[PDB]
């Protein structure tokens, strides 16, 4: 109850940026959430040792892939973390709670494999979700783990307030398919633009806390530039991978997953930033002023993959 968690003050201070990297000491990291979620939440809205516990099941279930893994979990927990302070009074009681326990729960037991390839090679989740094929599965071990004995840390809520938190995940996972991206981003566009945008309407706040999901999700874009590069290296090791097997079950791959097309990731990178991040991180900044810094850091970044083309780096 007295008992807060306390970081080292550089972390102290750099945990509250939007661009601060959760380091390489692994055992920090359930530290870290918990500092989070008492900052964001509140040290009342979970019992410590139902939290720690959920925490370390969570944890188990990433499994030791190159970017899809638990420091991607933290990592995405983090970014949500900076929003919410950043917007103290936009979002409620149960909003604060689910937010960052969906953001460490989004990418549960991924495989380092899209939806595609999943698709692909007949995989059995394809059959039982024939959309957003990984993102149902994420919320499925979402829902296994909060089933545990001793892992209710939503127990202290009533039924309705309990199916809300539960519905709050949900929609915030299932928007993390990046498919779906697109056309929220445009649907919120033209609600901010014709100034139809209204946050007392349920289905308006869904359709912002799904971009507020792609926006944590991406948020490798929005580091400096060394976290940047180096996280890219994981992602393509996943990409490439990928790759390798849709060549075994005899389909070329796009080229983002041939590690053969190596050379084009810069124009790659481009291409991401102009058609995914840059216009996610825009609309948000419209929506949620305050998130300005994470579209002023890709920006940055854009400009750095624009140096490589150029052989300046
Ligand atoms: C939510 O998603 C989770 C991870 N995923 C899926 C991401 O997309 C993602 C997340 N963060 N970042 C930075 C990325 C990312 O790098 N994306 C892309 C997207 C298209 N491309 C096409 C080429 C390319 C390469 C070589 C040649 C030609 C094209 N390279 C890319 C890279
Ligand atoms: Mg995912
Ligand atoms: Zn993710």
């Amino acid at each position: 109850g007295l008992m807060q968690f306390t970081l080292p003050v550089r972390l102290c201070k750099e945990i509250e940026l939007f661009h601060f990297d959760i380091g390489p000491f692994e055992n920090m990291w359930p530290g870290i959430f918990v500092y989070m979620v008492h900052r964001s939440c509140g040290t009342s809205c979970f019992e410590l040792e139902k939290l720690c516990r959920f925490i370390m099941s969570v944890k188990k279930n990433y499994r030791r892939v190159p970017y899809h893994n638990w420091k991607h979990a933290v990592t995405v927990a983090h970014c949500m973390y900076a929003i919410l302070q950043n917007n103290h009074t936009l979002f409620t009681d149960l909003e604060r709670k689910g937010l960052l326990i969906a953001c460490l729960c989004h990418d549960l037991d991924h495989r380092g494999f899209s939806n595609s390839y999943l698709q692909k090679f007949d995989h059995p989740l394809a059959a039982l979700y024939s959309t957003s094929t990984m993102e149902q599965h994420h919320f499925s071990q979402t829902v296994s783990i909060l089933q545990l004995e001793g892992h209710n840390i939503f127990s202290t809520l009533s039924s309705s307030e309990y199916e809300q938190v539960l519905e709050i995940i949900r929609k915030a996972i299932i928007a993390t398919d990046l498919a779906l991206y697109f056309g929220n981003r445009k649907q919120l566009e033209e609600m901010y633009q014709t100034g139809s945008l209204n946050l007392n309407n349920q289905s308006h706040r869904d359709r912002v806390i799904g971009l507020m999901m792609t926006a944590c999700d991406l948020c490798s874009v929005t580091k400096l530039w060394p976290v940047t590069k180096l996280t890219a290296n994981d992602i393509y090791a996943e990409f490439w991978a990928e790759g390798d097997e849709m060549k075994k079950l005899g389909i070329q791959p796009i080229p983002m997953m041939d590690r053969d097309k190596k050379d084009e990731v810069p124009q790659g990178q481009l291409g991401f930033y102009n058609a995914v991040a840059i216009p996610c991180y825009t609309t948000l900044t419209q929506i949620l002023p305050p998130t300005e810094p994470l579209l002023k850091a890709c920006r940055d970044n854009l400009s750095q993959w624009e140096k490589v083309i150029r052989g300046e780096e």
